[PDB]
C-alpha cells in the first residue's frame, strides 16, 4: 500500500504549505484594510494568486489518491 | 461506518457555506467592475480570501475522509 | 464501475480547465506587478474569482467521487 501511503503523505506536507500560504494571506489582508493603497493591493493580490496555486497542487494530489483507490 | 458519515456530512455543510462565500464573492466582483475604487477592491480581496479560507477547510475535511478510507 | 470512471474522467476535465485559469491568473499577476493600476487591480481580480470559481467546481466532483466510494 506504499504508494497510497506517499500520496497521503504529500497531502499532508501540501497542506501545510497551504496553511502557511494562507496565515501569509491573511495578514497581509489585515494590513491592507487597516493602511489600504496600490501597493498593498498588488502584495495581497500576489498571496492571494500564490494561495490558489498550492490548492492547485493539493487538488491534482486527492486527485492521484482518488485514482489510486479506484484501481485498488 | 459512522465516522465516514459524519466526515462526509461535514463536507456537505462546508461546501455549502463555500457555495455561499463563492455568490457573495462574485457578487461583489460584478460591482467592482461595475464601479471600480479602492474600497472595492479591498472589499473584493477580502471576499476572496475568505473564500479561499473556506477551500483549505474543505480540503482538511477531504483529507481526512481519505485517511478513514485508507485505515478501511 | 462506470459511475466512478466518469467522475474521475470529469475530474480530469476540470482540473485542465483549472491549470488553464491558474496559467492565465499567474500571466496577468506578472503583468499586475509590471505596471499596476486600477484597472490592472480590478483584472487580476477577475482572474481569480474565475480561478475560484473552477476550484469549486472541482471540489463537488471530488465530494462525489467520495460519495460513491462509501456506497460502494
Amino acid at each position: 500500500k506504499y504508494e497510497l501511503r506517499r500520496a497521503l503523505e504529500e497531502l499532508e506536507k501540501a497542506l501545510r504549505e497551504l496553511k502557511k500560504s494562507l496565515d501569509e494571506l491573511e495578514r497581509s489582508l489585515e494590513e491592507l484594510e487597516k493602511n489600504p493603497s496600490e501597493d498593498a493591493l498588488v502584495e495581497n493580490n500576489r498571496l492571494n494568486v500564490e494561495n490558489n496555486k498550492i490548492i492547485v497542487e493539493v487538488l491534482r494530489i486527492i486527485a492521484e489518491v482518488l485514482k489510486i483507490n479506484a484501481k485498488s
